[PDB]
């Protein structure tokens, strides 16, 4: 099917992600609002539920509110059952609007709607094109005092209707009891509470083995895309191995939150990008878009070394997600901003690598502070304001434009308040243009683009005050004046005759499952998939067509491999990196080793012989291993995605700079269970 289909559950940098917040959007069914104080229907408390649900989102979906939109995507609340208890938080009182205070993983919130109501979501979703992202949030069950068991719920955990347990008298240990964090640390802030949230235990067995048969669960109910909440909050290791039973079972697309400040660059955070498995909401072009377009605290060359710089730092950078703002920020529209401001930073956002995200309303330029207040009800449902007509626009560039949805970005032109950047695929072009200068006009002289001769229309229609580009011979444009505020867009498409890679899906799964290969020009007939040199071919190949392939992984050792793809005719095209295969399927063990003492700079890591472990190599060990929290110095501890049902073999090592000091003795050994956690307890042998 192509790369452009709504089937295509693995990629979505040709789709828009409109970002709901259920329960903030339509009430279609007023029957099934809560009642009594935890229910304002004037949704002036912006903490109580103002009754919005998925009968009312399918409403929008079949009167083409979100269709005339060209939204092809929408990321919903989590929809799992939540807590019912109206907390007061000194004197407020807070529901579970937001979907994130669970207590059953395996049932709906019947505010939201029924099981039946879900399914009628996705098949509505479905069949007009629109794929459906929801919330999951397997950090934590909902606020809980283990001293007062009669606050709230108590975290209680059910699975479909069957209590597991709660936070107070908790013998099974299905939740962390070490006090709340203070962020001080990554460690900390993991196995800590968040706030008075209950903390899950994923090295329990129970918990782990229910939090994987839950997401199988919604895997099965048709979702097209997971968004995975606080994974800052949960062990690197165990978040492997859940993105490993999705990709091994069912691969959608998933990314995660990992919040960063303005100006902050954080090398964890790349790091989780790069080999979690999932990748993450783009703070980092998100903070930079509103300090450029929104703050005025950077200029364009600040914009330029973001998108240049981004393009390296994330290994696959069109899986990252992009927005201008969202649940966890104050809406980019300000009461004294200029509105253009906004419809350039969507302009920006919809022609701009990775998979664009709106949030709720910014087409009907709501405002608001943070938290709650940036969660208003939608005011209007006017489909005429020029923002929508922004999106309406160019939303659907990315799926009929390629360079749009994947290609390289390139500065054609920059001062300090203008850009001209180019997205180039093949031999396909986007050429953007915007002055966020709002008072003057900028002479553009000496434009260059890789754009054949033609004089091309500004797809936004002159909405944003575009003009036509006159190109001649060799790229070059005729000289212009772009206008105070001015933004266009011109684009050229044709086909690819050369094997071009734009994204493939899932980035990391064992032997046998099949991926997804999203591009142009592989042509028509069956050609070969290199993994390293590996070629697959023939029936391997489960489907072949020209803008998309679908192709079992080889049975190869586990490791790092490029993929290239050769076309029947022999002709080869750009290497596609960074792809894991995995040993096997996966579980987490964490490993625990006491009388390691270290000096200043000098941490514990762990390696073995399997690609999980770095196999024996000390530069791709595991670690530096944790020594706070559950275990204490000098006893270490980690958490580690590793194969399951093999005997592994490991040694700890502790390195400081570039000295590396092996334990002694004979080679550790371990037989992996087939599924739930292990503990490995070990003593530092000499
Ligand atoms: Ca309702
Ligand atoms: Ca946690």
């Amino acid at each position: 099917a192509p790369d452009t289909s709504v089937s295509n559950k693995q990629n979505f940098s040709t789709d828009v992600i409109y970002q709901i917040f259920t329960d903030r959007f339509s009430d279609g069914n007023p029957a099934n609002n809560p009642t009594g104080a935890a229910f304002d229907g004037s949704c002036t408390n912006l903490r109580l539920y103002c009754g919005g649900d998925w009968q009312g989102i399918i409403n929008k979906i079949n009167d083409g509110y979100l269709t005339g939109m060209g939204i092809t995507a929408i990321w919903i609340s989590q929809p799992v059952e939540n807590i019912y208890s109206v907390i007061n938080y000194s004197g407020v009182n807070n529901t579970a609007y937001h979907g994130y205070w669970a207590r059953d993983f395996k049932k709906t919130n019947p505010a939201y709607g029924t099981m039946q109501d879900f399914k009628n979501l996705i098949d509505t979703a479905h069949a007009h094109n629109i794929k459906v992202i929801i919330d999951f949030a397997p950090n934590h069950t909902s606020p809980a005092s283990s001293d007062d068991p009669s606050f709230a719920e108590n975290g209680r955990l059910y699975d479909n209707g069957n209590l597991l347990g709660g936070y107070t008298n908790d013998t099974q240990n299905l939740f962390h009891h070490y006090g709340g964090t203070d962020f001080s640390t990554i460690e900390n802030g993991i196995y800590k509470n968040l706030y008075d949230l209950a903390d899950l235990n994923h090295n329990n067995s129970s918990v782990d083995v229910y939090l994987k048969d839950a997401i199988k669960m919604w895997l099965d109910l048709g979702v097209d895309g997971i968004r995975v909440d606080a994974v800052k909050h949960m062990p690197f290791g165990w978040q492997k191995s859940f993105m490993a039973t999705i990709n091994n079972y069912k691969p959608v697309f998933t990314f995660g939150e990992w919040f960063l400040g303005v100006n902050e660059i954080s090398p964890e955070y790349h790091q989780f990008a790069n080999e979690s498995g999932m990748s993450l909401l783009d703070y980092r072009f998100a903070q930079k878009a509103r300090q450029v377009f929104r703050d005025n605290t950077d200029n364009m060359y600040g914009l330029k070394a973001m998108l240049e710089g981004s393009e390296v730092d994330y290994a696959q950078v069109n899986d990252q997600v992009t927005f201008i703002d969202n649940h966890d920020m104050e809406r980019f529209h300000t009461s004294n901003g200029d509105r253009r401001k906004l419809e350039q930073a969507l302009a920006f956002t919809l022609t701009s690598r990775g998979v664009p995200a709106i949030y709720y309303g910014s087409e009907q330029y709501m405002s608001g502070g943070n938290d709650p207040d940036n969660r208003a009800r939608l005011p209007s449902f006017s489909t005429t304001t020029t923002a929508y007509q922004v999106i309406q626009k160019l939303a659907p560039l990315r799926k009929s434009n390629p360079a749009i949805a994947y290609g390289s970005t390139h500065e054609r032109w920059i001062n300090n308040d203008v850009i001209i950047y180019e997205r180039k695929f093949g031999n396909n072009v986007a050429v953007v243009a915007i002055n966020r200068n709002m008072n003057t006009p900028a002479s553009i002289t000496g434009l260059v683009t890789s754009l054949p001769r033609g004089s091309y229309n500004d797809v936004l229609g002159g909405i944003l005050n575009g003009n036509t580009l006159t190109v001649g011979a060799g790229g070059a444009a005729s000289n212009f004046t772009l206008a105070p505020g001015g933004t266009a867009v011109w684009q050229y498409t044709t086909d690819a005759t050369t094997p071009i890679i734009g994204n493939v899906g899932p980035m990391m799964a064992k032997p046998g499952v099949t991926i997804t290969i999203d591009g142009r020009g592989f042509g028509s007939g069956k050609g070969t998939v290199y993994f390293g040199t590996t070629a697959v071919t023939g029936a391997d190949i489960v489907a072949w067509e020209d803008t998309q392939i679908q192709v079992k992984i080889p049975a190869v050792p586990g490791g790092i491999y490029d993929i290239r793809v050769a076309n029947a005719a022999g002709a080869a095209s750009n290497i596609y990196d960074n792809f894991e295969v995995l040993t096997g399927d996966q579980v987490t063990v964490r490993f625990v080793i006491n009388n390691a003492t270290t000096a200043l700079g000098q941490n514990v890591f762990l390696t073995g012989n399997v690609s999980e472990l770095g196999n024996w190599d000390p530069n791709n060990a595991i670690g530096p291993m944790y020594n706070q929290v559950v275990y204490q110095y000098p006893t270490w501890y980690y958490d580690v995605s590793v194969p399951a049902g093999q005997t592994i073999e490991f040694k700890f090592l502790k390195k400081q700079g570039s000295t590396v000091t092996w334990e002694g003795g004979a080679n550790r050994t371990f037989t992996t269970p087939t599924s739930g956690t292990a503990t490995v307890n070990v003593n530092w042998q000499p």
